[PDB]
């Protein structure tokens, strides 16, 4: 597997807050099609990695999405972390503007200047937000098939019919959720989708924010996170186990899976 990246796996790697690699970061000077981005990289991953971009709810900054940077960023990806041109952007928008900062990522891979010159695989790129940013995430992999993974938080789109999408889906709720009710929004979308590779992880007694910066969940949302993504991302079945595995856990209040391997 060209993709392989890092040490093989276990439940204590992935469960800790920092994967193999070292992480840095820079701020995007020129938004392009968006607001603000934040880049992270890993600076010894040994091989070139693919992209992932995350796109925050209504209202919301990347200080609620910024923990998934240096958490994905450490285990071998280049994650973009957005703000919206607009805090009350809706999911259409949303998704044009993480398609835009994928695009950007692309653009800084063969900027000379840029710390991720030549740092990024980009035929290999990946999609996540919370809520109008995950109803946005699942836009976005509608309408680019060749995304390789997409992993959306608590998300929201004024329509739960994904049935177009072929990408890898690993959706994440949060139990209790009064803003995108998941019996509403989830688990709906969750099911609309029949083509793909997915899985439904719900948080037990999770409110809104249960997967956002500052959740008391980050050793298994991270470790689902970064399991998805590299097995998806990288065809790496290294992950498989991780990736496809219902956790057993009391922090788990529901669990679905399909066409995973």
């Amino acid at each position: 597997n060209p993709y392989a990246r890092g040490p093989n796996p276990t439940a204590a790697s992935l469960e800790a807050s920092a994967g193999p690699f070292t992480v840095r970061s820079f701020t995007v000077s020129r938004p392009s099609g968006y607001g603000a981005g934040t880049v992270y990289y890993p600076t010894n991953a040994g091989g070139t990695v693919g992209a992932i971009a995350i796109v925050p709810g209504y209202t919301a900054r990347q200080s609620s999405i910024k923990w998934w940077g240096p958490r994905l960023a450490s285990h071998g990806f280049v994650v973009i972390t957005i703000d919206t041109n607009s805090t009350l952007d809706q999911p259409s928008s949303r998704s044009s503007q993480q398609m835009a900062a994928l695009r950007q990522v692309a653009s800084l891979n063969g900027t000379s200047s840029s710390p991720i010159y030549g740092k990024v695989d980009t035929a290999r790129m990946g999609v996540m937000g919370w809520s109008m940013g995950g109803g946005g995430s699942l836009i976005s992999a509608a309408n680019n098939p060749s995304l390789k993974a997409a992993a959306p938080q608590a998300p929201w789109d004024s329509s739960t019919n994904f049935s177009s999408v072929t990408v890898p889906t690993l959706i994440f709720a949060c139990e209790n959720d009064s803003i995108a009710p998941v019996n509403s929004s989830a688990l709906p979308i969750y099911d609309s989708m029949s083509r793909n590779a997915k899985q439904f992880l719900e948080i037990a007694g999770g409110s809104h924010s249960c997967a956002n910066s500052g959740n008391s969940n980050q050793a298994l949302i991270g470790k689902k996170g970064v399991a998805w993504m590299k097995r998806f991302m990288d065809n790496d079945t290294r992950y498989s186990t991780f990736a496809c595995e219902n956790p057993n856990s009391t922090r788990v209040s529901d669990f679905r899976t399909a066409n995973c391997s």
